[PDB]
């Protein structure tokens, strides 16, 4: 089955736009996001997810 | 400069043992955990953190 | 003077409808959401704002 | 059926001790709580217990 059954991450909002942090609708299409009149803040979905979302934003 | 504040992960209880689990606390021991009556449920620290414990559980 | 830094509250999405779930975002503007396909599913925000959405969905 | 399926709460660890948060165990031994060496940082329960602590950590 599954290692972690779900992961987490709070988004450094600081670091990152709303228009960066909104790609990550397009990179992780199925991820679950908590969103503010800031936009993404948290992700959360599959460790696979979570590495692609912290492989983009590192280039960012 | 942290792309992710903190990360926390849901373990697989049913696919590791409280001794497989409980050994997360020496892998990694500045990780915060949350503990019921089969040991480490929970975990929440770095990215690099949630990546080593992904690593270790996926070798057993 | 802030006790919790956020709160996050799970929503009893079988309780309440999409329709009843969607107010929270005009009662509580500042609030961070997360939206499934049957509406908001989880809300994060100040204690005070956790309270106010209890209240209201208390008196459905 | 209940509002909320779980709550939870990020404790304000510059304005409360270990200790007053060690406390909670006590207030409510119920609550889930994810902890490591500067003790309980996060809770997650019932809202009534989030109350509680609340109320108590308010107290202070």
């Amino acid at each position: 089955q599954k290692i972690f059954l779900t992961v987490t991450a709070d988004l450094n909002c600081n670091l990152f736009s709303k228009e960066q942090r909104a790609y990550i609708t397009t990179l992780c299409p199925s991820i679950r996001k908590m969103e503010g009149h800031d936009g993404i803040e948290k992700v959360c979905g599959d460790f696979q997810d979570i590495e692609r979302i912290h492989q983009f934003l590192s280039e960012q």
